[PDB]
């Protein structure tokens, strides 16, 4: 019985984001080249993917945390994290 | 206690693409910059993970579900999804 | 019972990992455009993920195995995978 992580990257230096999934909460730890730190992101969750995309030198992040059979988007595009758009039928 | 899931994305739209493992299936929601909707995704798996690269414009997109210890890789080339190629010895 | 497993890819060919958790350790699967072949990675986890990035024609991956609270960070920098710098408290 272990935690459960997702993982992106980006760039060349790079920047790393690790989300850990724990006892329902997700919370994350953060790599820009000079140490780990602990993110900002902190949101309910059992369950925890992530992607991210460029434009041009912007990160954009989507995290995906999902409790029973809801999965909630997290949204980083240069601000501050807020709620995304998703929804499906589960 | 909960669903699983993966999710992937590409260019700077983006296009995002979550795949829900949910009580033994694995189904795909999708989004191109316009809203979300349900993919053509349909497959059997209790775990999935994802990977992603564009050729240009075209994107391609390897899923790997898992029942038990039998991984099953599912291929989109453009084309719908074919079965890949992909064995292991678990 | 079932399972785990953590995707990446790069250029495109492409290169394709994919790590699997079984039995409390992780494996590693690789394709580069001829057959799939059973990589050099395995180390202790019961749960996996994984991201990579290009600097120039170099890969570089970083997985994370988990087990139990603890999550250990392995790395590929073109030589053979280190133990990396990655730490949290979960
Ligand atoms: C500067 O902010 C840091 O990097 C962002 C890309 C996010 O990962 C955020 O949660 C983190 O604290
Ligand atoms: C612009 O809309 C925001 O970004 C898109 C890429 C999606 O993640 C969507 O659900 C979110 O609300
Ligand atoms: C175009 O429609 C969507 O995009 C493809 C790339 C696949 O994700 C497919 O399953 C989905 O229906
Ligand atoms: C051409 O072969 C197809 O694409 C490769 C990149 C792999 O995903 C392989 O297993 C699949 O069958
Ligand atoms: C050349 O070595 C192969 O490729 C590296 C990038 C790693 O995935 C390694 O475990 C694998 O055996
Ligand atoms: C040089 O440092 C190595 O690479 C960084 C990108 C991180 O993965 C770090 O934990 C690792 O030890």
């Amino acid at each position: 019985s272990s935690v459960q992580t997702a993982a992106t990257s980006w760039g060349t230096v790079p920047s790393i984001r690790v989300y850990t999934a724990n006892n329902g909460r997700i919370t994350e730890r953060c790599w820009d080249g000079k140490g780990w730190y602990t993110g900002a992101f902190n949101e309910p969750g059992d369950n925890v993917s992530v992607t991210s995309w460029l434009v041009g030198s912007a990160i954009h992040i989507r995290v995906y945390a999902s409790t029973g059979t809801t999965t909630t988007e997290w949204c980083w595009d240069g601000n501050g994290w807020t709620r995304g758009a998703y929804t499906a039928t589960n």
